[PDB]
């Protein structure tokens, strides 16, 4: 295990690092050139590029300290604990945010004032980034740089009582909230967006219309296309119900759900492994000790890789990145 941290970790931080702080510094310029941080949305998108570069600022010091002793003092022991639990608190904030954002834009219609939209993600980021400055607190304290076994460390020394605290924090603030939040969000976005989705027939065209309906065949307008019956047939053409296809969201707000939808789902699949190996580890209810110990170290790496893929997101699964590609061509 100590061997496979100095052969593993430093060509592999090196590589997150070189392709996180291009990929998110590029969010950052879209975002402040491109977009001109106009809505609502792109504060929390920036907040969240921020996040990520405050966070993988801190893997060279990582990436170098895998292999040999900690040379950079208590001093900058203290700093960098405070970046990393920063910029991980932060970021897991600010994807939150983006959710509650689409779920009241969505499902109850909520939208902020054009002379307010300013204001209030400027309030509400720092407020934000204040409860992610007084979560990172207790581990300022007591992360320490000592000596064990003639190597110098920059680790952990928090008392029975300060460990157990932090480890059901990290995994309430991380994992119960996230998910809690996720569930309540993502089925009442999934609920009003089927309601009002249109479907489109493959052979003539007919692009069915919830808000208007069909009352020509016993259709009343409002209803939903699961909802119609299957004896139904296509008014121009007369076809079945199984010919019809579904149609993408003419509106960008409601198409950008599968964007940070991504991101919170790919958010879980990297850090919820250390989050509950973390919570075995402390709270030994059943628990063999040191296969616990090891999978802490192993799960902490694939969290620390999470940094450079929130930009590879925006690319691949955002239409934001082939719409600016267009632009730069013609
Ligand atoms: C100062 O603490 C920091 C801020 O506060 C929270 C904890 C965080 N801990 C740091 C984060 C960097 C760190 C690390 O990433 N480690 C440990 C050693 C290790 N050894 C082998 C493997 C292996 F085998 F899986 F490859 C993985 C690993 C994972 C280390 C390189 C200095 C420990
Ligand atoms: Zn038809």
């Amino acid at each position: 295990v100590k061997q496979i941290g100095a052969q593993l970790l430093p060509p592999l931080y090196s590589l997150v690092f070189i392709f996180g702080f291009v990929g998110n510094m590029l969010v950052v310029l879209i975002l402040i050139n491109y977009k001109k941080l106009k809505c609502l949305t792109d504060i929390y998108l920036l907040n969240l590029a921020i996040s990520d570069l405050l966070f993988l600022i801190t893997l060279p010091l990582w990436a170098h300290s895998a292999a040999n002793e900690w040379v950079f003092g208590n001093a900058m022991c203290k700093l960098f604990t405070g970046l990393y639990h920063i910029g991980y608190f932060g970021g897991i904030f600010f994807i939150i945010l983006l959710t509650i954002d689409r779920y009241l834009a969505i499902v109850h219609a909520v939208f902020a004032l054009k002379a307010r939209t300013v204001t209030f993600g400027v309030v509400t980021s720092v407020i934000t980034w204040l409860v992610a400055v007084f979560a990172s607190v207790p581990n300022i304290i007591f992360t320490k740089c000592q000596k064990e076994d003639s190597v110098y460390v920059c680790g952990p020394y928090f008392p029975r009582g300060w460990n157990n605290f932090h480890t059901i924090m990290r995994n309430i603030l991380g994992l119960v909230l996230p998910l809690l939040i996720m569930v309540i969000c993502y089925s009442g976005i999934l609920k009003t967006l089927l309601r009002m989705k249109k479907y489109t027939c493959t052979v003539c065209g007919y692009i069915y219309n919830p808000e208007d309906g069909d009352p020509d065949n016993g259709v009343n307008p409002g209803t939903d296309f699961k909802d119609i019956p299957d004896d139904w047939v296509c008014p121009l053409c007369g076809v079945g119900k199984d010919q019809f296809e579904e149609v993408e969201e003419e509106k960008k707000r409601h198409r950008d759900v599968r964007v940070i939808f991504t991101i919170m789902i790919v958010y879980f699949l990297f850090w919820t492994p250390y989050n509950i190996v973390i919570l075995l580890n402390t709270f030994q209810e059943f628990f063999s000790t040191s296969q616990l110990d090891q999978a802490t170290q192993v799960t902490e790496t694939l969290g620390m890789t999470h940094c450079c893929i929130n930009p590879i997101i925006y690319a691949f699964v955002g239409e934001e990145f082939r719409s600016l590609f267009h632009i730069a061509l013609g």
